[PDB]
């Protein structure tokens, strides 16, 4: 009953027990730029104070799938056809000994990981579950993550107390700080495309936005993220790692970007 990326209930089961996986409008994808349709009018995606947390600690869980820290419902998500306001977001990654950890890839090729900010439609429902099964219910910002040559003290508000929750189900609080300092800092190159959420249920609810430009952490950092937590509530310990769902058909979805 508890679902895995990989193993006997891995995502290639994931359509058996969670029909809504086997969608037609599934997530990730491999971001063929060449099919890239330009739409000069998509307007800039802008995030409204998220340098802007407030005062109160924020929520640092692990799941025993990722690592997913909390966010004020003062965030608020313009340049959308919906008004979305920030709930939650998370990471993906690969094991140590690779190099690829993201769930979407550009032209085929994948990152080392991936940052995914979740919103929802506050203007028209009351909680993220709500419109969690509602069309353009949900609306996600995907960051891409390189590895860089310097440390980024940006992701290190989540990287530095990654001990505090190493097992499943452990929590923590975190010193509030800008989440803008996640994104790549130029965002006016993105694609945007309707997909689903990329893991079960898989309901087929959100609105994706790429980013073009990519966010970096060090060597170090990327390391720190795939050697410290694991996936169970106790020992024996097993390395959460390989968290990404692979790339999905693209069922003929026409994918517009904003450049
Ligand atoms: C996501 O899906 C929705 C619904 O399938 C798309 O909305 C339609 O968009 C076209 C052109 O933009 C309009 O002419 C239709 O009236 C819209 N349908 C309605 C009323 O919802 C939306 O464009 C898709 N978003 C993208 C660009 O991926
Ligand atoms: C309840 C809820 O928000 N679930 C999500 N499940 N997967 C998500 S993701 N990885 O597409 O951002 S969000
Ligand atoms: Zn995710």
């Amino acid at each position: 009953h508890h679902w895995t990326y990989e193993g006997p209930h891995g995502q290639d089961h994931w359509p058996t027990s969670y029909p809504e996986c086997g969608g037609d409008a599934q997530s990730p994808i491999n971001i063929q730029t060449d099919s890239v349709i330009f739409d000069p009018d998509l307007p800039a995606v802008q995030p409204h104070g998220y340098d802007q947390l407030g005062t109160e600690p924020l929520d640092l869980h692990n799941n025993g799938h990722t690592v997913q820290l909390s966010l004020p419902p003062t965030l608020h998500l313009g340049g959308l056809p919906r008004k979305y306001t920030a709930a939650q977001l998370h990471l993906h990654w690969g094991q140590r000994g690779s190099l690829e950890g993201s769930e979407h890839h550009i032209n085929s090729e994948a990152t080392a990981a991936e940052l995914h900010v979740v919103h929802y439609d506050s203007q028209s429902y009351s909680s993220l579950s709500e419109a969690a099964q509602k069309p353009q219910g949900l609306a996600v910002l995907g960051i891409l993550i390189e590895v860089g040559e310097t440390e980024n003290p940006a992701y290190d508000h989540i990287l530095s107390r990654l001990h505090e929750i190493r097992y499943k189900d452990q929590k923590t609080s975190v010193p509030p700080f800008s989440v803008r300092e996640l994104f790549p800092q130029q965002l006016e190159q993105f694609f945007r495309y309707n997909g689903s959420l990329t893991t079960p249920p898989c309901y087929q609810s959100v609105l994706w936005t790429v980013f073009n430009r990519r966010a970096q952490i060090s060597m170090g950092q990327l390391e720190k993220l795939q050697e410290t937590l694991s996936s169970t509530e106790e020992d024996p310990s097993e390395p959460l790692v390989q968290n990404y769902r692979v790339p999905q058909p693209l069922n003929q979805r026409t994918i517009f970007a904003s450049f």
